[PDB]
This record gives structure tokens, sequence and C-alpha cells, in this order.
DNA sequence: AAGGGTCCTAGGACCCT
DNA sequence: AAGGGTCCTAGGACCCT
């Protein structure tokens, strides 16, 4: 029953690779620009107070001398974020994306197999990689203690072959399941990594502050939460199940009630090729008439060249809008003929629009 | 791109199961009950006026020396149609269900392999197993001709092979595509096979009456196209396909515009084992206070024995109701601890009962 | 008061930058 | 005026007996 994760979390991902593709940029205080949004930026730039998804107003306030490079683009974050899952997958194949930045491992039957090759001379020997949630005591008579502690040498040698491989430096947390191992890979969070033994499960979970912070619970779930009284981990923990099930649901009530209590018994997934292509833009309720077509043209043509960069081809197409004031969209398949360009596809998106702030198509359902 | 496919569709199959568990029912006029419902009934019942899908007043009335047997339980149905789709796996592994009674099989590699093991002697000695749609001349030198033919001779062997291993008859139909296939095999609907030549194409599907004795086209569909003046084959093939699009949708309007010329390029997908397990009952708006439960309980217990039986394990369960006047449904997943037994699932039920003359119970997403 | 099946759709929730 | 991802839900359509 007993495992080993790992989540690993890429420092300012978007900042550090404009810091790298570009040295000229490092020391300098940078964010990474979406429109208005100052999407994130590098440590030289926090501590001069700008903040990650920040107005790029008042960002500048807080640091006129903030340099700003365009993000909009993701097609090198995502390039950069698949380099990182696919050396991650030479360790152990099964890698969970989650975002871009961060991918979880189950270190398990890596660690037994390390285990075995060693003599009882040795695992006396054993030590940890970084550092220890809550500067907990080791037993290396505890098997377990010694398995997460394998773990963090895993994590060790990960971080620096990104680092060796990629140049790209991140944040590791080993745990025994995969929400722990996300809470605990940000208790130092430059470029750092930390173990949770498990006698300081409830310390860590115990150290948040509002439940949002727990991963599963969102704005919605907080907020419905704090409608009833609900603002602690452990307000959560001692909540009456039955309400909890009757205002919120049985799935939602007894998993977010299990991740109170540091529990979480789902497998790492293996996330593999992606299951969908989108591209997005947003505009300032410009699209007011039907010539919006260039605005999907372009969409396309990016997507259409991703597609065949991958070699999968898709079955069915989505055509999303926003309208000035909660999204709409309409689907369909992809007819077949089309399937093995450019053209045709347009006037389905145009359909799909006559039935209905931002426009964007996703190529889904790939084989 | 030349396909062989087959459709196999077997005679009154709930009655022809309950005549040969009790051989006394042959000869005379059988039909099989489900409430207040004749679902359907021999050919000795249908000549003496009974019709599937009637009322058991009307049955009786057209024949009150109608013998009944109840057919609610569709547990031996259900065993005797997987013990048809198995076999006809033996011929060919790409085997699509439908329903409990009809197969689809692509028989295209199969003649093919038959072909080459012949000589060019045996091939003008090439011969039609069955009907002919439209008595239509062969021409053994049109290869798509003796591909065809083949396929109705492992079509015969097929049906001769279910009454020799399971004592069934059924009819068989030898076309293209899963369309055709399904169109033709019901030209003789008493135990006999027919084969589509491509030339009576458009003579088979202008044999039609009402649009929705098209595969694909039913109540809503059908209803749509006559509130726009489309009540034959013809109608639809020459309709407009903007004002169809603009009308039903981009999905609909371009595929069943295809079926309506008898195209349909869409594969025999292999159905493989189920991808749910459901049981219903229903009742004059009996069901009126929370002890629905022991009409649940039923559903669950036979439920879990034919979950035992399959041995994969589902992840989400259903609950269908429907309200005395459109049916309401909640799901949720399966705890874990559970899926490795009949008392905990009945809480999850009727906590889905509270947020809500139909009960219903469904495992689907299996693993 | 049938008793089952299949797959799709639009929208929702959650997670990142 | 971010720009992406994941999976689930309730209901709909279609196909049989
Ligand atoms: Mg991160
Ligand atoms: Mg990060
Ligand atoms: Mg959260
Ligand atoms: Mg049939
Ligand atoms: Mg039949
Ligand atoms: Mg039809």
């Amino acid at each position: 029953s007993s495992r080993v994760i790992v989540h690993v979390d890429l420092d300012c991902f978007y900042a550090q690779v404009e810091m790298i593709s570009n040295p000229e940029l490092k020391d300098k205080p940078l964010g990474v620009q979406q429109k208005y949004l100052v999407v994130t930026c590098n440590y030289e730039a926090r501590k001069l107070g700008v903040k990650k998804l920040m107005n790029v107003r008042d960002a500048k306030e807080k640091c006129p001398q903030l340099v700003l490079v365009n993000g909009e683009d993701l097609t090198r974050y995502r390039e950069m974020s698949y380099k990182v899952t696919e050396l991650l997958e030479e360790f152990s194949p099964v890698v969970e994306r989650l975002g871009f930045d961060e991918n979880f491992v189950d270190l398990t039957e890596m660690v037994e197999k390390r285990l075995q090759q060693l003599q009882s001379d040795e695992l006396s020997a054993v030590t940890v990689s970084g550092h220890v949630y809550n500067n907990q005591s080791i037993n290396l008579l505890d098997v377990l203690h010694i398995r997460l502690l394998v773990g963090s040498q895993i994590a060790a040698e990960m971080r620096e072959a990104m680092y060796n491989q990629l140049g790209l430096t991140g944040c590791a947390g080993v745990a025994s399941n995969k929400l722990l191992a996300k809470l605990v890979s940000g208790v130092f969070k430059p470029n750092q990594q930390t173990v949770l033994l498990p006698e300081s499960c409830q310390h860590l979970i115990h150290s948040l502050n509002h439940i949002k912070e727990i991963p599963g619970i969102g704005y919605k779930t907080a907020k419905c939460l704090e409608a009833l009284g609900i603002n602690s981990v452990r307000d959560l923990q001692t909540f009456s199940p039955k309400i909890l099930e009757k205002e919120l649901g049985i799935s939602v009530a007894q998993r977010i009630q299990k991740l109170s209590f540091g529990e979480d018994n789902s497998p790492v997934i293996l996330s593999g090729p992606p299951q969908s292509f989108s591209e997005e833009d947003s505009f300032k309720k410009c699209s007011s008439e039907v010539e919006a077509k260039n605005k999907i043209e372009e969409l396309l043509a990016s997507l259409l060249n991703r597609v065949c960069q991958d070699g999968r081809k898709p079955h069915t197409v989505r055509l999303i809008i926003r309208r000035y004031s909660g999204r709409e969209s309409r689907q369909c398949p992809i007819p077949s003929h089309v399937i093995q360009v450019m053209t045709p596809m347009v006037d389905i998106l145009m359909k799909l629009f006559r039935n209905m702030t931002l426009l964007s198509v996703c190529f889904c359902n790939l084989k």
C-alpha cells in the first residue's frame, strides 16, 4: 500500500524560459506579459513588489524599470514543458502532467529496486537530499523513512539532470501521495526540495490558512464552504459529513474531506500525448461582426501546424466565444475526407459561429 | 476502399429463445410479455394478427389462444446474445453488436484470403448463397461481384454454424457498408439471406417509404424533416444542404444526407465486453415514498451478481427515475474501498434519490 | 408500468502560467 | 482583452427486444 511519490515544480517557468534564450534579461527584473496581465515574473522582480497575475499597470508602479516580454504564444513554453516530462519519463515512465510546469512521478518501484541492491552496511548510511519538512527527525529503522529518503535522492538526481540537460531549475517534493507531495514541494520555493515524513502530515495540512490552498478545492467550492462557516482545514475535518453531502454532493464532499486529512489514494496517471490542442485570443469587445473569420483563420493555421507535427489525427472540432457582460461553445465531428485543408474547416466553424470578447478553437478526440 | 460487410439479424429473438427451452411452445402462437407490452412474437402469431410491440389487450383480441411467457428478466436473452457474437468472432474478430440480436462483421480481409486460395478455374465457378437483391444479374468478371458473392458464402456458413451450434435461425445481409448490409438483410425476413450488388443500391434505398426506415433517422429527426416537407428518401437527397445544416446541425445534416444516398463509411467496430450494466423496473405510479429502497435493492443484487461474473470492476454508479406526467438521473463515482458490499451502495443511491413510474441502476466506466 | 444498449453534446469543476 | 490543460455531469440522440 505504501507509495513514494514526487512532485516537480519549475521556478517561474515562463520567465525562466525567457531568461534562458536571452541571458541579457537575467539579474534584471522580468515579467512575462499577456495583454494587461503580468502572468509571472522572475525573483529579481518579486523582491521589488511584482506579483504573479498582476496588472501591467500596478506592476510597473511597484517597479517601473521592469523589463517585460510578451508570452502570449505558448509554443516555446509548451515545447520545453514536454522536454521536462520526457526527461522524467526516463527515470520512471509513469509521469502525470499538471499544467505546463508540474509533473508527478511514482517512485515506488524505483525506490524498492535501489533498496535490494544495498547491503545492511550502507542502509544505516542512507542520507537525505534536501530539506526534511518540519526539521523532523529521521529513524533509519522506520522502513517508510528509508524509502522516502531514497525518494529524495532520486528527486535530487532528476532536478540535477533537468539543470544539466535543459538548464532549468525547480523544486521537488517527496511524500506518500500526490496531495502531500505537491503541498510539501513548495515549502522551500526557490530551487530546493523537501521530503515529508509521515509523522508530520498533520503539521503540513494545518499549516495552511484557507481551504482554497488544498488542490481540489477551488473558487466555487471554497465559497460554498465559507457560506457554511468552514474556513480552516480543521473546520472541514470536523464538519458534518451528511451536511456536506447534502450541500455539495457525495463525490465532492467525501473526497475533499479526505483531502483535509492529507488522504489521497489517486494513482499517478501517465499523461502521455495531449488529449486536445487549442488556441485562444482575447480582445476588448472587438469582434462585432462576422469578418471575425480572420481571427479564426489565425487559430486554425497554428493548430493545423501543431497537429501535423503531432502525427495523430483529430475527429472533433470546437469553437468557443465570450460575450460582453460565462462561455458558450459549439462542436461537431470532422468530415472524414478532411482528415486526410484550411478552406473547408473555416466554413464549418462559421456555421458554428452563426449558431451563436474571446474566440478559441480546439481539436480533440484524437487517433 | 472496397469493403464486404455482413449484418446478422436473428428471427423473433426472445420468442425463438423461449421456443427453444420449451419445445412445447413451438407450432403454437407465442408472444413474449413485458408488463402490458407484447414485445415480440413468433411467426405462428404474426400470421394470426399479433404484431411486435403490441398491447397485451389488442393482441389477445386478434389471438385469444395466444400463449404468453414473461420476458422481463433478460438474463437468458443476454447470455444467448453473447453466445452469438462470440461464435461470429471466431470467423473474424471484428464484430460490432447492435442491440441483443444484431451483429456486423467486416468480411473484407476474409473474402480476399479465400480468393488467393482459388484458381482461375474455380473463380468462374463462384456461386451465390441465398438471394440476390432485385434478382440482379451477376457478372463473374466484376471483381466487386465476386467478392460480395464470397461474402454471401461466409454469411451462409455463419448462419449454419449458428443453427448447428446454438439452434438459432436468423437472416444475413451482405453489402459494401453497414447501412446497406442492414437494409438488405431484411428483404427476406424469415431465416434467409440476401446479397446487394452495387448496381442495385438505389433500388434498395428508394424502396423505402419513410425516412424513419433509415438507420440513423429516428423520431425527433424524422418529425423535424416532415415539418420541412421531406417525406421520401429522394426528398432528402435533393433537399438543400444549407437549410438542412441550419435546422438540424452540421453533423446530423451531412451524415443523414449521405445515408440517403446509401453512403456510409463508418467502420465495423469491435464491441467487445459491455461498457455498462443496468437493470430497470417500471410500475404504475407505485413508488410514492422513500421505502422504494426495496425496489432499488433488487436492482443492485442482480447487477452486483452480473458484475462479479464479468470480473471487471466499475467506478461509477447512476440512478434513474421517471415521474408521473422525460427522465432524470444522478450519478457519482464508486468509493475505492467498496470496489474490493450491498449495504454501503444502497445509502449512496438514496442520497442520489433524495436529490430528486420507473427506477433504474447502472454500473459504467469499467476497468 | 419494456428493458435494455451505444455515443455525443454543452457546460461545469478543477489544475497550472 | 491570459492562455492554456484535465475529467466529470445530465441529458440527448440513435439502435434493438
Ligand atoms: Mg508550478
Ligand atoms: Mg511553478
Ligand atoms: Mg486549491
Ligand atoms: Mg433485429
Ligand atoms: Mg431480429
Ligand atoms: Mg431509422
